[PDB]
């Protein structure tokens, strides 16, 4: 399956994709505003995400950090990122089907629009200023909001139990951008596509 990637965004961004234990194509490139980075993804692919991380730093080598989404120091993400990070999340060809949605669960750090480039199914988008609304808690210093399950790690907030409720903070996110997941247990927001269609992430949609 194809997805370009496009940073809309005024400043740069670097873009990762990963399954959490193998890199996605290359697994991370550096965007400047305006650039598109098309990458291959496997058919098959169960877990996938694609986020954006800011104001990163890498050396010749492909090593550094970044203050949203460092995924171990590397340009080329093998796992996935430290929140927050808005995240594009998909399943792909699962019985026929592929499944995408979009989450705020690890917290939000650039707006996206995910949308398929093929027929039959809607995109979904989270593109309100959370960073600007964040409550003073969740506030991340090197940028973004951190969901309440990074800074607080309660049974209540992570889901730790398999039970759990929508809280203040998870409410926050879900009044903002309510085609997102606010939460693990949240009401499903997934989108289901036609098996093998393309798709592309878009930050700063608008």
């Amino acid at each position: 399956a194809t997805f370009e990637i496009v940073n809309r965004c005024s400043y740069t961004v670097w873009a990762a994709a990963s399954k959490g234990d193998a890199a996605l194509d290359a697994g991370g490139r550096q965007l400047n505003s305006g650039e598109s980075w098309t990458i291959n993804v496997e058919p098959g692919t169960n877990g996938g995400k694609i986020w954006a991380r800011t104001d990163c730093y890498f050396d010749d080598s492909g090593s550094g950090i970044c203050k949203t989404g460092d995924c171990g120091g590397l340009l080329r993400c093998k796992r996935f990122g430290r929140p927050p990070t808005t995240l594009a999340e998909f399943s792909l060809n699962q019985y026929g089907k592929d499944y995408i949605d979009i989450s705020n669960i690890k917290g939000f750090n650039v707006p996206m629009n995910f949308s398929p480039t093929t027929r039959g199914c809607r995109g979904v988008r989270c593109a309100a200023d959370i960073v600007g609304q964040c409550p003073a808690k969740l506030k991340a210093p090197g940028g973004g909001c951190n969901d309440a399950c990074t800074v607080f790690q309660t049974s209540e907030y992570c889901c730790t139990t398999g039970k759990c409720g929508p809280t203040e903070y998870s409410r926050f996110f879900k009044r903002l951008c309510p085609d997102a997941f606010s939460y693990v247990l949240d009401k499903p927001t997934t989108v289901t596509c036609p098996g093998s269609s393309n798709y592309r992430v878009t930050f700063c949609p608008t």
